[PDB]
C-alpha cells in the first residue's frame, strides 16, 4: 500500500541517559532579569551537586548577537550553557513568532559560535510539547525553538546540546535529571521530563483507519493558497471527493496564474468553485471573507496551505527575520483559528512540513512556522475543537520546478509523492482523527546516511526500516 508506507507520527517513549559521570568545569545559566528565578536556583543546585561551578548570564531582551559575543569572550573557559530564556516567559500580544526567547536563542547560539566557546547549548522549555493527548501545549510559539533547534543541531553539532521540556512552573523534574541529561552517553537531545519519568521524541509508523469514521466535505470548504501548487491539488482531491462548493483564497486571487483552468477543472469534476483575493495576514479581510459565505452553504472546513519559503543559513537568521517571512502561515493560522472557533467546523487542517518533523540544514527559517502549526493543532484538540497539522514531505504534482534542490533531496532519501496518493493519506489521517500526521516518502537507507552525516540521533530508533 503506497498510502500506508507514507504515514508516520511523533510519540514520546520512556528513556534515560546512562551514567552522568558528574560534571567538570563552569556552566553558564542564561536568563532574563528577574525571570525564572525559581528554576534557576533548581538548575544551579542540580548542576553544582554534580561537581561544577555555576555562573549566570543575564540577557537583555533582543540584545543582539554582537553584545553577547563580547560578553562570552570575557567569561573564560566554559563547559556548557543552560538557557532558561523560554522559562517563565510571558505570552503577550504581537505576533507569536515575535517571542523574545526565539530571537535571543539564535543570538546566544551565534554568539557562542563567534566567541568560540566550543561548548554545547541546552535549552529548557515549559510545556512546549505534549507526551500525550492529556497534556496541553501552553504556548504554541515555544515549539518554534524546537523546530529551529533541530536545524541548528544539523548545521553546527558542536554548539548544540539539545532541548528539554518540563512542566510549566515545576522544578522537581529538572533538578533530578538535568545532571544526567547534560552528561549522558545515550545521545538524547530531544527530551520531555515529567513527574512519571523521562521521555524521548521518536518517529513511529502509523497504522490504518480501521474505523467507520469517514470525513466528508459539506457546505463550503475554504482552501487558503488554493491557487498555489499544493493548494490546487488539495482542491482537486476535494472535488473528486464530492465537495459541493469550494472557496479558494490567495493574495492574487482571480488574477492567479492558472486560476482559469483550475476553476474549469474543478467545476468539470462537479464542484461550484469560487476564487477570491484575500491576504490571510489581514484580520479584517478574513472576517469579511467568512461573512460572505452563503447561509445555504455554511463553512464546514478549512485547509490552510498559504505560505512562503525563505531558504537561508542559521548564521544569517534573526528572530525578527523569521517572524516577518512566515506571516502568511502563522498569522493566517491564528486568524483562521480565532475567527472560525465558534463555527461548527468538521475539519481544520494546517499544512506543516518535514522541516519541523525532523528538520534539515537550510530550512532553519522555515522550520519555526511549521512547528507553530503543530502546537496550535494540539491546543485546539485540547480545547475540544477539530484540528490536523499535517507534516508534508515533498509533492510531485506541485510547483517544484527544481534545479539544484530537488535532485539533492531525492538522493538524500526524500522522494516527492504523487498528489493523489498524498491526499489519500490525508483522508486516512482525518478518518482516524490524527492530530499531527506525518505524510512523506522516505527511503531510510539513503536518508539515515545523510541525516547522521556528522551527528548521531535517536529520533528514528523505533523505525524498523531505519533499524535495519
Ligand atoms: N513544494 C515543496 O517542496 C514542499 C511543500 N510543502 C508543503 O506544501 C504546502 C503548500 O504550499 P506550496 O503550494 O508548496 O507553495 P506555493 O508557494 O507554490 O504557494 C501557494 C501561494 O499561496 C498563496 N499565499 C501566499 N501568501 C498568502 C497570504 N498572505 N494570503 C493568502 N494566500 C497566500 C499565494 O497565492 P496568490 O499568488 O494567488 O496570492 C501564493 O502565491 C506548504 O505550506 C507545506 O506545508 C512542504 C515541504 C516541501
Amino acid at each position: 500500500d503506497e498510502v500506508s508506507a507514507l504515514r508516520y507520527r511523533i510519540e514520546w517513549r520512556p528513556t534515560g541517559a546512562g551514567e552522568p559521570a558528574r560534571l567538570d568545569g563552569t556552566w553558564l545559566v542564561a536568563k532574563y532579569a528577574g525571570t525564572a528565578d525559581e528554576t534557576s536556583t533548581a538548575a544551579r543546585e542540580a548542576l553544582e551537586s554534580a561537581g561544577a561551578r555555576v555562573r549566570e548570564l543575564v540577557v537583555d531582551a533582543r540584545c543582539g548577537r554582537d553584545e553577547l559575543a563580547e560578553r562570552l569572550r570575557s567569561v573564560g573557559e566554559v563547559a556548557g550553557v543552560l538557557s532558561l530564556l523560554a522559562v517563565d516567559e510571558a505570552e503577550p500580544e504581537e505576533a507569536p513568532l515575535a517571542l523574545a526567547s526565539l530571537a535571543d536563542t539564535l543570538s546566544l547560539v551565534q554568539a557562542m559560535v563567534s566567541a568560540e566557546l566550543g561548548c554545547p547549548l541546552w535549552t529548557v522549555t515549559e510545556s512546549a510539547v505534549a507526551t500525550g493527548p492529556f497534556e496541553r501545549v501552553r504556548n504554541a510559539a515555544h515549539g518554534a525553538l524546537w523546530g529551529v533547534g533541530r536545524v541548528i543541531a544539523l548545521e553546527n553539532p558542536a554548539v548544540w546540546g539539545g532541548l528539554v521540556d518540563v512542566p510549566a512552573g515545576s522544578v522537581a523534574e529538572l533538578a533530578r535529571h538535568l545532571a544526567a541529561v547534560v552528561s549522558g552517553g545515550a545521545g538524547e537531545d530531544q527530551l520531555a521530563l515529567r513527574a512519571d519519568g523521562v521521555y524521548g521524541r521518536r518517529w513511529v509508523r502509523a497504522a490504518a483507519p480501521a474505523t467507520d469514521d469517514e470525513w466528508k466535505p459539506t457546505g463550503t470548504v475554504l482552501v487558503t493558497g488554493g491557487t498555489g501548487g499544493v493548494g490546487g491539488q488539495i482542491a482537486r482531491w476535494l472535488a473528486r471527493r464530492g465537495a459541493p462548493h469550494l472557496l479558494l483564497v490567495s493574495r492574487s486571487g482571480p488574477d492567479a496564474d492558472g486560476a482559469g483552468e483550475l476553476v474549469a477543472e474543478l467545476e468539470a469534476l462537479g464542484a461550484r468553485t469560487t476564487v477570491a483575493a484575500c491576504d490571510v495576514t489581514d484580520r479584517e479581510s478574513v472576517r469579511e471573507l467568512l461573512g460572505g459565505i452563503g447561509d445555504d452553504v455554511p463553512l464546514s472546513a478549512v485547509f490552510h496551505a498559504a505560505a512562503t519559503l525563505d531558504d537561508g543559513t542559521v548564521d544569517t537568521l534573526t528572530g525578527e527575520r523569521i517572524e516577518r517571512a512566515s506571516r502568511a502561515k502563522v498569522l493566517g493560522a491564528r486568524n483562521l483559528h480565532e475567527l472560525t472557533r465558534e463555527l461548527d467546523l468538521t475539519a481544520f487542517v494546517l499544512f506543516s512540513s518535514f522541516a519541523s518533523a525532523f528538520g534539515a540544514p537550510g530550512l532553519g527559517g522555515y522550520a519555526p512556522g511549521n512547528a507553530y502549526l503543530d502546537g496550535l493543532a494540539q491546543q485546539r484538540r485540547s480545547d475540544g475543537l477539530p484540528a490536523t497539522a499535517v507534516a508534508w514531505g515533498t509533492w510531485a504534482g506541485s510547483g517544484m520546478a527544481e534545479g539544484p534542490v530537488a535532485d539533492r533531496f531525492r538522493r538524500h532519501g526524500v522522494i516527492e509523492m504523487p498528489p493523489e496518493t498524498a491526499c489519500r493519506a490525508l483522508q486516512n489521517a482525518l478518518d482516524r482523527a490524527e492530530v499531527c500526521p506525518i505524510v512523506i516518502d522516505v527511503r531510510w537507507d539513503r536518508f539515515l546516511l545523510a541525516y547522521t552525516a556528522q551527528r548521531p540521533t535517536r529520533l528514528f530508533d523505533e523505525i524498523d526500516d531505519a533499524r535495519r
